[PDB]
Formats: C-alpha cells, structure tokens, sequence
C-alpha cells in the first residue's frame, strides 16, 4: 500500500499521487534527442524518470531507477509522485508498494 | 536473529535499538524539500537513511539501502540502529536479518 | 509488450524497432580490437550496446546493460531501438517487455 | 565447496581458511566509531569487511560485499580468508561456495 | 548455447574459446600478492578475471564480473574467451549462456 510519510511529500509537491501502479515496460533510451528512463503501467500511461548528476540527486535517481525496474521484473506494485507539466510526466518520487494480505 | 556484533555497535550509541522490522515500503523521493530514502514497517514506523558524499560513507549508505531494498522485494527482517533526535527517525546501521528456523 | 512512447521514440530515428526479441546470451569483451557489449537473440541475430563515459549516457548505457542482463537471466522478452549503420547493430534504446496475460 | 586456487591463495598469508561458513546477517553501519560492514555465521561468529577508496581494492571490496550479501540473502555458503590480528577478524578474501551434490 | 559473433570475436584473437563452462566458485581477493578475481568450473579449472581502471575496461570488466557472479548464483553455463599465456588464464571475454531447449 502507500506510507502516510509518501503520501505527505506528494502532499508537499505540485506532483500528483498515483497509487497501486503495476509497471509493465522499463525503457533506457540513448538517442540524440529523446534520452532518458521511461516507464509504463498496464494502462497505458508513461512516465520520464529524470537523472541526476550532482550528489544527492545521482544517488537518489539511481535508487528510483533500481524500484522501477524491480517492480517490472519482479511484477510488484508502486506509488508515483509525477508533474503533469511534462510529456511524458516526470517522476519525482517513487515507492515500492508489495501488497501484503492482512487476516485479521 | 540480531548479531551480538550488531547490537554492541547500537550500545556505543545514543541511538535505539530495533530488532526483526518488517518493512514494507522503500522510496526514494527527488522533490525540492523532501529528497532522501524513506522506508516504512508493517506497523506504520517511517525511517529516514542517510546519503553519503565521501568515503566511507558513500559505500555505506549504499550497502544500506542494497540491505533495505532486498528486505522489501524478499520480505526479509531486519534490524536498525536508529536515532530518535529526528522525525522521521534517522538509520545509523541496518543489519539484514532473515528468519531461519532451529529446530533443536 | 511494446510501449507506444518506445514506438514514438523509435520512429523520431533512423533506428529499426524489433518487438519482442528473447534474448539467449549477453557478453562482455575487452579484447583489443572487439570491446563492448554483445546480446544476441533465439534467432541467432547479434546486437552491440554502446557504452557512455560521460553523463547521460554513462547512467543511460549502464540501464541498456542492466535490462539485457535481467531478459537473459530471467528469459523475458524485450523491444529494441537498432541502427543497422554498423556490424554488429547497435542499439540505441532497450524496453524490457515481460509478457503479460489479459483474460477479458 | 572449496577452489584449490582459494585454498593456495590463503596459504599464501597470515590469514586463516574458514570453509564452509553460512552466513545469517550482513550490516552497514555509519556511526561515528563503529563504521563498517559486519557479517556473522549461524554459529555467531562476526567478521569486518574492509573498504578500498583506490583502484583495485575499491571494486574488490565492492565484489567482496555483493558475495557475502548474496550469500546471506540465498542462504549459500562461503570460504573466507581472515586475518586473526584484528577482532573481529578481518576478511582478505571470500569465495561464494553453493553447495552442489555429485551423486558417482 | 554460444553465439556465432563470440566465437567470431575469440577466433580474432590469441585466446581460446572454452565452451558450456559451469562456474561453482567466484573469489574477491584483497591480498597484498594474490589480488583478483578468480572463477573456477565444476572440473577445478580456474581463470583470472583482469580489472579495470580507466573507460571502456572499467565498466566492461565490471559487467564480465556480473555475468560470472550470476552464473555461480544462478548454476547458469558461460562460454570463456580465455588467454592461456597466463596461469591462471585471463578472460578477455564472457557469454552468459542458460541453456535453452529446443524441440524441433
Ligand atoms: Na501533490
Ligand atoms: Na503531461
Ligand atoms: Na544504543
Ligand atoms: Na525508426
Ligand atoms: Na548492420
Ligand atoms: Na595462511
Ligand atoms: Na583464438
């Protein structure tokens, strides 16, 4: 599910939440003009998750990168914090979310 | 379990112990204000861990959120040592802990 | 499958998209005059991905690595972006395309 | 089990050959002065992993960590090589040993 | 299986192609004399895996280093591009290789 904690930072962000996001397709692309990571749920729906080249932001998109791509492959949910202001939207935050069942 | 190594570190230390976490979410957030590594329990606890810019603490902090990160996609438990001088309380040491059964 | 932002993408270069490709080997070379990396298909069909000493490409072309590296291992199908200008071909985007079942 | 190259390399030092150790936890830690990464076998036994900030030891020490966090992640065995001069001993070299049966 | 292109690329070349190798033992070593990476077969051969310090051999030795290690982790077959003018002999080249059935 989505922590209060990730919930409160997009809260904090012109960035929109999107919850429960089943990511389908990892893309890194190197061509003069369309560079970059993108990502796409089973709706449809693309997003850029943009680099970083100076501490923290290298690390830090370094780790989105590594979630994105564990939820592709291992077909486990996310929650996003995206800019609508981009085409494709632009990740700013992204949080593994693995459903857990709770029988109580 | 805990490491009897792991808990001496924690007792030379301001920080608190935390022994067989569950966590359940790991983000990492690119925002203006909020950037860092989040992590979230099954209980709702949220923990801050820090980034590292030299050596050591560049490998680090790296190791621990390789440790984090695997404890989310592999449901595996760990310990912390975490300093409540912060909200979110700040990671200082994480040990990965998988539960193995002696049966003795 | 294939994304249409990775169709998009392809189609703004002189790049040929090849859908779901399982790639059976990649390798590494540092042989004088043969370095890089090489993935080949089912097919018997061989690709070259192009390395990156300088940000974006340095993360950019690690990414590429990372992803033909998981269809290997975990033989998932992927779509590529390819320039057939060289010997081998190049390529210049990567998606990783785990096929997904829809029951409706 | 246990290469006769790993085995000839240990012989070549102070450092003693453990063989066959399962390991249950590995840490990272950052505090001030107890920084380093700590792993610890079934029987409670703790090693440090020493860190390089040079070329070579920088990518040893790297693979180093990802061999002993690989090991305890998929419960698979390794040797080490650990000099006897320090407490806890300190790790010169580790080889992943999966244990493999051959039934002849 | 191998690739046509890596056996290509070994036959260009003073090194030998060493087929369908399993690799059971992968080594970091940071011994003052013994330094490297060392991989060893199922048969007890062994091979030296040369670093890395300036682009492209530092990322590409990198990436034979995954490969090997996957291959341990995973009891996955490699193919070597081996030169035999060192003991032990050097890859300058590594094809991951699962083996893939065919019935046809
Ligand atoms: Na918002
Ligand atoms: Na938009
Ligand atoms: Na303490
Ligand atoms: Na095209
Ligand atoms: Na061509
Ligand atoms: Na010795
Ligand atoms: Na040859």
């Amino acid at each position: 599910g989505v922590s209060k904690t990730f919930k409160d930072k997009c809260a904090s962000t012109t960035a929109k939440l999107v919850q429960s996001v089943q990511l389908v397709n990892i893309s890194s692309d190197v061509n003069k003009d369309s560079k970059g990571i993108y990502i796409s749920s089973s709706a449809g729906k693309t997003w850029f998750i943009p680099g970083g080249q100076y501490y923290p932001d290298n690390y830090l998109s370094n780790e989105m990168r590594k979630i994105a791509m564990a939820a592709v492959l291992s077909n486990v949910r996310v929650n996003l914090c995206a800019s609508e202001a981009y085409t494709p939207n632009h990740v700013w935050a992204i949080e593994l979310a693995p459903h857990h069942h709770h029988h109580h």
